[PDB]
């Protein structure tokens, strides 16, 4: 059996992210989201919410399941006893610096990145960018499962 | 059932190649290798030879096939009944010219691509720029199989 | 009176073209497309006339041949700007040399806009190889335009 | 009646900034530059006037502060167009996810300029930190800025 | 009489720059390493500290000096009477970085800069990097001199 | 002493170029200019009509040679008892290519080499946009060193 784990914050899921997620799902026996929680930045959603929302999200991927973790991505990863990480890239800059990140995770572990160019029409999404536009009026309806959304405008009243 | 295709031209195949043969093969549960011939273009080796010094370099891969084709990659990959392509990558400048194929591909096909970088030791390795250097006298043979370096040689005189 | 020109070969003019015509168009009052005589797919007559049927709602739109220097194009029609449409951030430097080339010659500035995100991998190049092969690029030309395509392939 | 947006923080402008004012200025009927309230060395009003002091020749421009979306400082003034420089192709991809996304939003376009080649080097950020240690930055900053800008280490 | 001046917070030194101070000691008269300290922002390991890990890891280096310093980079390198800043590059974004601060200290002060590329090796190695797989328990042994792997292990415990 | 070498097809030399052999020629004990003469192009100007180009505009450089070179550039610098290149970098995507070739000489023959930033007023000059932008009438005299200009106005003619 093959498997990957796609990382991130998360914070909300957008949908870059779950067609990432559907990427993955589609060529690997298994496939773990890792919502990675960070002691520091504690975000807009708690892991609780940022977890139901991408399981709404990705409900009719049957291989496909949510966790929380923390720590080093690569015991994770090894913890499950895969040893293979799925993350998209949208950019050249974003495959320079995670371009690092997977040679130093291959490093210190022996696991393998696969990297998955971003759908065109969410080139220009982010978590960040979609809750900052949110937070002054601005409509990222179009760029967010229809779980979200309703969450995000509950978080901002 | 997973598979995934690893195209180029490989004219010669490099490490920087085998590597990212070994690494899909540890992935998917078949790899193919697609040894893509320009019918109007001949490389420095034959189709028959290409073949063969990928074949020599991967013979403890026991889920590895080597084939050639030409015309649309997403033919070769769809012919197969498999739907995804496995590619490396060294630079930001790569990533942005093979996410144009990448998104085209999915675009008419619904292939995707999946992109593993280089290994830190193959980054300035390339077919080309290793002909390039034998041909005025460099030596090579670090960059290149055992299975490569001499018939590289050998073509040059 | 304020205008521009969007330069190209335009062999032939994609959904992403237009897409940046119609935004100069919507900013300066003339906007004038320069296809550029440089050997490829269509005659200069043929993509002129593509890139006309694709632009009849934009009424401040003209399309004429060109050669030589495009900044004595741009001012012996009495404009000093170039807009074009931009990609990627080797887009950007390539374009960035030849655009600051141009304004120190003959003081012609350049205005990039970003490409809309659906057409990111779209090239006259692609769709051409692409169509070649048999893929359909149906979505990535004007209507006008992938007609003329296949007829040039049969 | 074309116009654009100049958005910045301007901390304080500089010769790179004056001379994309400039040739948005150049290129547009009307410019308005945006200065943006964010956390820095200048404060909002000082900020315009020393963009108002450099930028006199320019009749058809003016300084107004901003807050909120940029898009709807730009909308509520009756225009859909951004004007802003870039030095690096790394510039460029960061600034195409925020033009795709402000025209999702609000339609509102954005244009891009590439920096006078003088100016490559030159930022509000690297020129404070410069003098902030006693390096001669006269030749980065407007005239009246550089004064105002002893007058602030001092 | 040539020189040149290698500068960076080495917080902690590592093999990157390792490979950086032995291209420039082979390449000039004298080398300085400039370690560049923040008054206003302890790092990991203290002045003293630094200094003895670039010491101890360029014992046979005859041509190489380390000193420290803060400010303007500038006064340091002419108040020794040289010209000149050597640094290593990885990446383009690296050299878009650099180079607006190297053009910036030749309009200032007339000192030129020369980069190097990285060894391929190391290209994922950064001293923030490093500290944040070791915090996390990620072996990073084999990017840093002996001097730092275990000086920094003792500095998380 | 020490030394290096700046190569280049110089068709011609531009003011970027000199601003280069300028900065070279004020750090290392010796620069040999490497005019490289390729078969295939033939270029607008004579190897021995680029060494005069640069000769007349290297005249206050007394530690700067001119040389025509051919074949692998390793061998150029080695022969001639040195092992440092010297080139110039207008660009993060420049930076990508040349790195690919600096790691590549590194590892075939142990030469180095060192980038500097191009002076930012020649950030857009290339031989080959001056070329094309001349040949039609285009002014590029402040681009140019004087001896260059005027032979190429005749060129032209
Ligand atoms: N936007 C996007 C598209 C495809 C794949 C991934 C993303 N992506 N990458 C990082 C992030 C993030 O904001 O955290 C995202 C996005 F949020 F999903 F858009
Ligand atoms: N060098 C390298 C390393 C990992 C994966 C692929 C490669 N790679 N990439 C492009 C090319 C090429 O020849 O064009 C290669 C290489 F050839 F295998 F080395
Ligand atoms: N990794 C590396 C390799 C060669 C030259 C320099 C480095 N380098 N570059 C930046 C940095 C950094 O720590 O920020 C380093 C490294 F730290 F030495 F590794
Ligand atoms: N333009 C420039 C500026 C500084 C250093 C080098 C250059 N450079 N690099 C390559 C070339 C070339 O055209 O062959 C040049 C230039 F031609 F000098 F501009």
């Amino acid at each position: 059996m093959t498997g990957a784990v796609c990382p991130g914050s998360f914070d909300p899921v957008t949908l870059g992210h779950l067609d990432v997620f559907e990427r993955a799902a589609a060529q690997f026996d298994e496939v773990i989201v890792a919502v990675l929680i960070n002691p520091n930045k504690a975000g807009m959603f708690t892991v609780d919410e940022r977890i139901e929302m991408i399981r709404e999200s990705t409900a009719d991927l049957p291989n496909l399941r949510v966790e929380s973790g923390q720590g080093l991505l690569v015991d994770f990863v090894r913890e499950r006893g895969l040893n293979a990480i799925v993350k998209g890239l949208r950019t050249g800059t974003d495959f320079e610096y995670e371009l690092q990140m997977a040679q130093m995770n291959k490093h210190i572990a022996g696991v393998d990145t696969f990297f998955v160019a971003t759908a065109p029409a969410y080139s220009f999404v982010s978590s960040s960018l979609a809750k900052e536009v949110a937070t002054y009026g601005g409509d990222v309806s179009a760029l967010l499962p229809a779980s979200v959304h309703q969450r995000l405008l509950g978080k901002l009243r």
